[PDB]
């Protein structure tokens, strides 16, 4: 193969390995044997593992990154629910790599891969500040959607270890933690109460969050 | 002295991110010779793990609560400490949550914080559904700490509560789901009038 074609070649090798396995257990020799290539030649290309991993990084971080996007139609609450079954796939199909980065944390990460990490933290909030329709979000909201996405890393985390909860249940799950998040913060806020009054009401009367309430109205035995 | 040194490097990273402080600032903070410093440490990073060592047992001290009263007011009265302890540590860990030795202290800070909140509960074999919810709840209390730190643009007094709001949201919505979750929350509402989780699902029902 010519020289473009190797380059991003090698780096869907490593991506593999280090989608499969902890980096500690990925070798260079691993990946030139992978790709059917000798150890220099891998290095012809990446001067060290660290850059071969970026590089890697670099491409799964756009996929997700690419994933977040969706069309600004029909319910909301709906919009985030495909999206999330898309971020569990991914999840699922780097899960040893996406849980060694995400443990390890920004201490360990390169200053490159602390920023790709970020990257994808913040794609994550531009979509979904475009479907609240929202350019100038207030402070309770942007401490709402962050929060919300540091809470979505860690349940993603937390269910890769064991898979004791099925993945449908916990898609569903960070949608309705999403409603209940703005709707605790619309309680000291105005401005907030009104913009989940209207998200709200995008949704159909017979949709997730009216069975929702009704199973939290049902559980309080009102 | 060794104990002393410990404290003053922990006043200097508590003050400013740790590229900004140096074994001469610690040094002379401490009243001793650069030497000095090097004879109980070897390095700066080594200083560093032994200031986080005490913050992070300080921490962790402060979950201590004891079980009595309306569960939601005890929490309460732990995130006022929580974000005492965010305030007078602000820079410092703000510049650490963005070694493994450090990774490790900070784990074992939101381990103690999960043991705390298990015992207050009265779990001592937690199911899947409830250990995700607590660890995950840390989560949303750690970034809610650190985005309050960006500006303090948000009372603390707000988001103390809204985390505990937030607790009951999201064992909630498990609950909602879950038989064995439903009874959990029916058993820990038996001791909170109409408490965090009733307002929550009146505003449900009010936003909606």
């Amino acid at each position: 193969m010519g020289v473009e074609e190797r380059r991003q070649q090698l780096i869907g090798v490593a991506l593999d390995l280090f989608s499969r396995r902890s980096p500690d257990e990925v070798s260079i020799d691993e990946i030139a044997s992978a790709a059917g290539i000798s150890r220099p030649l891998v290095y012809h290309y990446f001067p060290g593992k660290l850059s071969l991993y970026e590089a890697a990084l670099q491409r799964a971080s756009d996929d997700l990154a690419d994933r977040f996007v969706e069309p600004r139609q029909g319910p909301l609450g709906a919009r985030l629910l495909r999206v999330m079954g898309r971020y569990f796939d991914f999840v699922d199909e780097h899960g040893p790599g996406f849980s060694a980065l995400m443990r390890g944390g920004p201490a360990v990460g390169s200053t490159t891969t602390n920023a790709l990490v970020d990257s994808v933290r913040q794609a994550a909030y531009v979509q979904i500040l475009s479907h609240l329709d929202v350019t100038e979000p207030p402070a309770r909201l942007e401490l709402v959607v962050r929060s919300w996405i540091s809470l979505a890393e860690s349940t993603a985390l937390l269910w890769l270890d064991g898979r004791r909860i099925p993945r449908a249940e916990l898609e569903t799950q960070l949608v309705h933690d999403f409603a209940a998040l703005m709707a605790v913060s619309a309680a000291y806020d105005e401005e907030m109460g009104a913009l989940v009054r209207r998200v709200l009401a995008d949704e159909p009367e017979d949709g997730p969050f009216g069975d929702l309430v009704d199973r939290l109205l049902a559980l309080s035995a009102r």
